[PDB]
DNA sequence: GACATGAGTGCC
DNA sequence: GGCACTCATGTC
DNA sequence: GACATGAGTGCC
DNA sequence: GGCACTCATGTC
């Protein structure tokens, strides 16, 4: 019903299959043509189907009933997650060879900074598959229901997992560590500390969110770059990045990453999404 | 071009009445058929235009070309400052008599609540108009001016406020405390330490934003208000309610605004703009 | 054994009947010509013996071959209880017809400043004797006992109150949260983060103290007198004093307190014990 | 002429020898007969004499007038810079070869904790006979001189230092990060921060020490085995000890040296004076 | 007596 | 109006 | 020697 | 991965 136009080129099967990997069973659906989740917004809750018109670039929203009031917002948060704003020319002008193989390559968003804080943390060093299902779990034990979706099932709310019980979270099957950073993250969010939206100055953000039990270098740059959509920030200490640049350490990687200031962030999804790329031996 | 839905009654006449009295020079324009100002979502700048269509209950948004890419944004932007999502059905129903007599009252927002605290500060203890005024010279010795629209200015970034001269801003017209309530609030703005967007706890987010030099209870309570568009918040120190409530104590006006929750903040505007309302003398 | 000077005019038998009204069954013994109890140094323990010999104005102390080892940490802490620093000729001189009654007051101290931080604690709300009742009882479940004495227990150390259960404590006859208080104090034993002997600025050093829970401003002063002997502290908040100054509020009885400046905690003793004093007739 | 005892066998050759070539022209006056210095208990100055009886294993301690007051507090003050606790049949039974040379070994401690913080900031990256003569600097400029001994004068006191301008110190001949060591310490001093007596558990309070502006880890066990006289502390980070253990680091000083618990810092003193020492084949 | 809350009174 | 700073209340 | 930075190790 | 702790290293 809603649309939302793009600059192409735009690489929607990457993108699908980027969430797709990721999806949270009861939470979202993600099928070859269109994306799909339970959305909350304040106390409005529903469904909201994205389907992307190739052809005519651009991307249909459809909302359920319940979201109809807060519609602008919804959109907004297709927007970040879709990152619909991404002008391709000048990132892939800017990156020269490293994003020619995929120049449509988008920056992965998300629909809401706790989730996405809560995703972060739970990504912690498990596989994507594995953090994916450990998701699961917490979403249908402190998730939210919709009376009108009974296949559907929202993200838990600060308000639920502040209130959680640690020993509830570690049967879960994760550490009593990571319990305690979901829970006090979850109390940051209703304090208003955790930053909804990108500060000014992503690095002093980053430092402070570093304070935060349970969150070191690697979650608050993922946190950044997938819940702020901040574009200009590195993993160095990434896994799959420490593959990609065998025998240098995290301030050899992250001074070779320099180069592609300011479009860090793009030049790490590609870098990524590159099996045979490797550095030059200077 | 984009167009937003809202559910009537609404009543433009005194929400665009409400905005012209606090409008700022060379950042927004109001008129009796519309609303214009300078927009900027991160490096994207513009001319917002809103121009309601009581026929069809709907509000039509028009971007210069500069905000295109982040159309969404500031659709969301502008649903929050006309309240688009309220549904005066269940808020008259629940304040009964006292919004009556006009049963089209919204709660004006802002479009960023770094902003709106800016705003909510040099309305300290003055006039509208002085207010108003003295937010303009604030805006054109900070703000950035819209090459494609020459006569508009977008609002100072918490970047520019956080590097000012306590002094430069003190000649402007304002206390030295005043400017140093700015400048901090934008150092804040800067890391992420002041809410963007409504948090979960109100109560204790307001708290913690009195510890803020130059914020009390009072600009703390009017800036959840505005900048968050939190509606179940009332103003017991605001000078004008301390004479709708003729004698009474902050915490009697308090105690007896009680009847009003879950919707105190559109309580609080119906007695704002009730010239001879007074309290029962039950 | 050991001998200690003093300066005449000293009133022994005041001294000794105000330690006997907060005795502590089986740590101390007051009778009219002596005064003994149980003293812990560092892993050193014992029974010391004071006797006081008013012909030639010397203090004998005697001490358990437990304590030999430390015997001027013990002939310290003895000279602190008993204030022999004290010139009687100077005090009197600045009081004046105040401290003219009884001109051998002098200020009763603590063996140890952890141990007077517990009694002041457990000194809140009830009386003096009931106080050294609950003392009693918690040095009975926490304290350890003299091999060498079976008669005697030492006062419970902070490393054993510190891992003491708050209900245990709660049981022997005060609230939850007072049994807090004691093990918050013994962990700040444990650091020594509770200055054990006088703070250059003990002004300073009590407002530090009142952040501490359970030790508000009543606390915190009697403690500074007695357990650092700090010759300069008013009580105004003191039961008896507000009754020695009918209808004065606390400001008011500070404000009269300060003309006797440096020495108000001599005064503060001499106006406990006159039994019809009341401020001058002015 | 007071008395105290002490356990033979005692080095005094030894303990006057370490003393001496650390005294503080003007503070202290050592001989190999007695040791003697100024010394000051909040507002009662005087001089305090020394003199060993090897005969009767007796230690003879002489105040002037002015201290005579608090004469008690002195004599703990020399027991405690003398170490005469000690029971060398103890130590020794416990190290065992290490200690069978020189069985007479004590630990020098300090008169007051606050001086001696203030000569372990002096002391750093310095000769010894330096540190000695630039600290009788700061007693010279900073120290109330005795009027009833004109040749003698009392180390500064805490709020002395604290109402210290950096740079007057800092012309005296040391670096200003150093200087602002000083000022600080004596702030925390003055408030009560700075522990005056050995702590509970001393490796939480060496911590809270390393947070001090110019207080490192050797600075703090160092601070901790003269100033509160910690028995069991070892110094891995000291210049000379890194050449007692031959390419080892500090972590494997500090494993080796657990053979001594719960004496190292006995164990330290034999192996700071015996040149030519080595590690074993463990 | 400790501690959070309410009054208010006066000052940049 | 922010900010302090001093009484007066009312549970545990 | 204090103290930032940076690799690296070992245990949640 | 987080995080406390360890081993250089360059600076003042």
């Amino acid at each position: 019903m809603y649309t939302l136009n793009w600059q192409p080129p735009y690489d929607w099967s990457w993108m699908l299959g980027f969430l797709a990997a990721r999806a949270v069973s009861s939470v979202e659906t993600v099928a070859d043509s269109y994306y799909a989740r339970s959305l909350a917004v304040g106390e409005y809750r529903g469904v909201v189907t994205a389907i992307p018109d190739i052809a005519r670039h651009t991307l249909h929203i459809n909302l359920s009933a319940g979201l109809e009031p807060v519609a602008a917002e919804c959109l907004a948060k297709m927007s970040r997650l879709f990152d619909l704003q991404c002008n391709p020319q000048i990132v892939n002008g800017a990156l020269g060879r490293l994003g020619a193989a995929r120049p449509g390559l988008r920056l992965p968003g998300c629909v809401d900074a706790f989730e996405q804080g809560v995703r972060a943390i739970l990504g912690q060093l498990v596989s994507v598959a594995m953090a994916a299902k450990l998701t699961a779990r917490v979403a249908q034990l402190y998730g939210e229901r919709l009376d009108d979706f009974p296949e559907y099932i929202c993200f838990p709310t600060p308000q639920r997992l502040a209130a959680a019980d640690p020993q509830a979270l570690k049967a879960l099957g994760m550490p009593l560590k990571r319990a305690e950073a979901l829970i006090h993250l979850a109390n940051a969010a209703l304090e208003g500390t955790l930053p909804m939206t990108i500060p000014g100055d992503v690095e002093q953000a980053m430092k402070t969110l570093q304070t935060f039990p349970g969150i070191g270098r690697w979650t608050a740059n993922y946190f950044a770059l997938r819940g702020w959509q901040a574009k200009d920030v590195f993993l160095p200490d990434d896994y799959l990045i420490k593959q990609r640049f065998p025998g240098m350490t995290p301030a050899q990687i992250r001074r070779y990453a320099e180069r592609w200031k300011p479009w860090r962030s793009y030049a790490l999804l590609h870098i990524w999404y590159t099996e045979g790329w490797q550095p030059d031996e200077a």
